[PDB]
């Protein structure tokens, strides 16, 4: 590659790590208020807890089925006790937590549904303490496709920067690039962002957010999602519940 693409390329991504998140400006990145975080489609985003292992994000797809990352599932180990999902979650600055819709435990994980080599996994959930389905409260994300995305477009990433405020829903903007190598684009995340939802203008599922991969050489760095295509799409056809 040439040096001039590179220059671009560190500019850009600059712009996202070159100050510190809480001084981001609102548009780029942004915490999802109290109003929004009970409206679609940032309702169906929540947080993928692993007790004493990790704390992700994932994306509601099925009326008992979570959408997230290969990655995150394996830190269960197969257990799905160690497991819990809070749609909606958030600990203010205060550290109250608001759980909404309540917390929801795990049934049952299928760590590899769609092949080990694709990063994305199916978390199916059980009903609340009083046997209603998280899907009878609030609707599932509508799953659209990839296939429509060019470069230089611009979507809505959402999820859980755990990294960056612990159970605080926000809002990155993101900006495609190089899709010819994949679903890899600019924006600010942090691996907590792992199984974040990327949604279009029309509130539209596209894709889930994995992490960050080298870019044009060794020495740089680009956001890494997976991308829904009709091989995903179907699969969840087949496996959604």
């Amino acid at each position: 590659v040439s040096a001039e693409e590179i220059k671009k390329h560190e500019e850009k991504w600059n712009k996202y790590y070159g100050v510190n998140a809480f001084n981001l400006p609102k548009e780029l990145f942004s915490k999802v208020d109290e109003k929004d975080r009970q409206k679609y489609p940032y309702n169906t985003i929540g947080n993928v807890f692993v007790k004493g292992q990790t704390s992700a994000t994932g994306v509601l797809i099925g009326k008992n089925t979570v959408l997230t990352n290969r990655h995150i599932a394996k830190f269960a180990n197969g257990d799905p006790s160690k497991v819990s999902f809070r749609p909606s979650i958030n600990t203010d600055d205060n550290g109250n937590t608001e759980t909404p819709y309540g917390e929801y435990e795990v049934k049952e994980i299928l760590q590899e549904p769609f092949g080990a080599g694709v990063d994305l996994a199916l978390i199916r959930l059980k009903p609340d303490q009083n046997g209603v389905s998280l899907g009878d409260k609030i609707s599932p994300a509508k799953i659209g496709t990839s296939n429509d995305l060019k470069d230089g477009d611009k979507l809505e990433l959402i999820g859980y920067p755990f990294d960056h405020k612990v159970n605080q829903m926000h809002r990155s903007e993101i900006e495609l690039t190089t899709l010819s190598r994949g679903l890899r684009y600019y924006g600010f995340t942090v691996p907590g962002n792992s199984g974040s939802g990327i949604f279009n203008s029309n509130g539209e599922l596209v894709g889930i957010h994995s992490s960050k991969v080298s870019h044009l050489d060794r020495e740089h760095q680009i956001n890494y999602g997976v991308g829904i295509g009709n091989y995903v799409k179907r699969i969840i056809n087949e496996k959604n519940e």
